[PDB]
């Protein structure tokens, strides 16, 4: 038994504001605007995995209404989403997401950040794939207006 | 044994069309502008079933220039293609989806939608996620000017 | 065993470059813009390859500032990432793509591309989908400024 997910978020990018993706803290003049974090790429996997079990997705677990939220560490709500799906029986096959951002390059990060993330879903690195991607200054994501993300998971019982 | 499939539909929101996702209609002045009913959901759902079966996508089936099309109900444009994915041997591992819209809230009406998607294809609800995200007033789906949807789904041999 | 992976990609079209998706040549009044063929499609199918066995993606393997990059056919820089992946110990289950475009119109080149990718997949064509969607005029792939796609695979010990 094997069960798929799939996550999309979007947070714009702003003056004030650390930019953080994949847990990573990066060094930059913008970071995305959020009620916790913002951390776009947590989010999107979080979302996959609850969305692998049945279980809707983070607004629903931490609403914004609530100030519990407010300022949250996206890595402590992952590892929330991940005792959920343990309590379904499952354990992690394998995670592969993408960032889609202009700036900043992602890549001196990356390695950290599959780390990050594997050790929020109790895994191996091998299992995470993190990747970025720009969209060549088209949209929201090519004018720097925003980032986002996306993730497609694979869970199996263990 | 096990395939995937993964969908992507947009429509256009206008004034004096129902707005009805995922099967359901939600009370709103604005609606979806298609041929058919214009679910961009369910269109999406359709796209990732005959997508894991290797059968095109749902203009394949019913192009637009079909009058079946339409006014086409959307649901059962969904049955059709799972009369298609049953024939090749295939029944529901789960499937997860995302709305993408700036508003309506969708929250209210995911559950209906969980119950009619399962009910399309044959499955338990537990098998089923939907959720819905904005893009925080970036691009298209930020103006309010359409709704997107995105789907993957694992099927499975029985 | 299995994997799952998740590609997406843009490029712009622009005058004066052939178009070139799923490995096969479109007669069009603009193409996509590179260092490569810039196949949109191929580099999509790659990057979910790579992604579903945690090799990062094209750029890691293929990077821009690459002399062989220049003009690279997109194929072969497939056929190498499928190197990989077999070198993994993994073959195809399925892959599901979708071309996002507003023109030209897919459909009649669909069928060849399925066949390219199952070549470079090793794989049977009925193990490959490859679908369009136009996004109704909206957004940087509706005012025609450029084409994305994505895919989803699923790989298997094999
Ligand atoms: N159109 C929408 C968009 C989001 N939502 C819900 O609201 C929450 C907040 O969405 P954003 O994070 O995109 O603002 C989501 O996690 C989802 O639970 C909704 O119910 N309808
Ligand atoms: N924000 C980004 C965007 C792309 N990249 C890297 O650059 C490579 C090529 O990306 P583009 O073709 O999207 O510009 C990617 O495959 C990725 O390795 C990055 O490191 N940070
Ligand atoms: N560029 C495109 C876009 C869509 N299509 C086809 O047209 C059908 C309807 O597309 P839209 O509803 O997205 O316009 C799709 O289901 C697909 O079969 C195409 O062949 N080439
Ligand atoms: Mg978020
Ligand atoms: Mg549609
Ligand atoms: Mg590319």
């Amino acid at each position: 038994m094997f069960r798929i997910g799939q996550g999309f978020d979007v947070h714009q990018l702003v003056e004030g504001r650390p930019l953080i993706i994949g847990g990573i803290e990066i060094p930059y003049e913008k970071g995305l605007l959020g009620h916790s974090d913002a951390d776009v790429l947590l989010h999107t996997v979080a979302d996959a995995c609850l969305g692998a079990v049945g279980e809707g997705d983070i607004g629903k677990h931490f609403p914004d209404t609530d100030p519990e939220f407010k300022d949250a560490d996206s890595f402590k709500l992952l590892q929330h989403v991940w005792g959920i799906v343990k309590q379904k029986g499952y354990v992690l096959g394998n995670i592969d997401c993408t960032i889609i951002a202009q700036k900043p390059k992602m890549l001196p990060y990356i390695e950290d950040m599959r780390k990050r993330i594997a050790e929020g879903l109790e895994a191996d690195v091998s299992q995470v794939n993190v990747k970025a991607t720009t969209t060549e200054k088209l949209g929201f994501t090519g004018r720097a207006e925003g980032i986002a993300a996306q993730a497609t998971v694979l869970i199996q019982k263990g």
